[PDB]
């Protein structure tokens, strides 16, 4: 489909058994998403923005499917004010930036 | 064009008659540019990102280009980490996501 930009590109995913809503974030290099409780490894990171940085838990090779796009790769959980689907999972189901 | 996401999507712009390099963000409401010096006349203001709220200078129909499209909107100036590209410009420049 095509996503229009006058509104956030909010769109529903699902993860570890859930759904939930996310944005559809070309300027984040990896997928950040709301503290939720993952099973499984993971390490500590720092990712840094506007206002600066925040903490997160790193898991790897976790499925994530976007809008019937199924994808699987890095997830960062921490105290993130919204979902945000990164390069790193957009990449994966062919998004592409159109102008 | 058509922007794949492997890379981070960086283009070109030019404000206040200057190039600099940008960041092409779905994620972001509005354009925070880092440090100048622009003509005209601002207020300030508050926005918020992943870590935390910033002071910026608010700029109104401040011209810009990006990738040779032109736009005039809002252009907000503080200490971002980054240079960004929000959905107040990419609209006007015809941006979509598309997948
Ligand atoms: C700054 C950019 C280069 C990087 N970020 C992506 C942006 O899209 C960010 C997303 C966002 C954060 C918080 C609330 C809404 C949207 N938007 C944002 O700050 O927009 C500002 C200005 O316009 C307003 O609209 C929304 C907020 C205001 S990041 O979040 O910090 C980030 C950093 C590292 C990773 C892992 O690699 C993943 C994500």
């Amino acid at each position: 489909p095509q996503i229009t930009l006058w509104k956030r590109p909010l769109v529903t995913i699902k993860i570890g058994g859930q759904l939930k809503e996310a944005l559809l974030d070309t300027g984040a290099d990896d997928t950040v998403l709301e503290e939720m409780n993952l099973p499984g490894r993971w390490k500590p990171k720092m990712i840094g923005g506007i206002g600066g940085f925040i903490k997160v838990r790193q898991y790897d090779q976790i499925l994530i499917e976007i809008c019937g796009h199924k994808a699987i790769g890095t997830v960062l959980v921490g105290p993130t004010p919204v979902n945000i689907i990164g390069r790193n999972l957009l990449t994966q189901i062919g998004c592409t930036l159109n102008f």
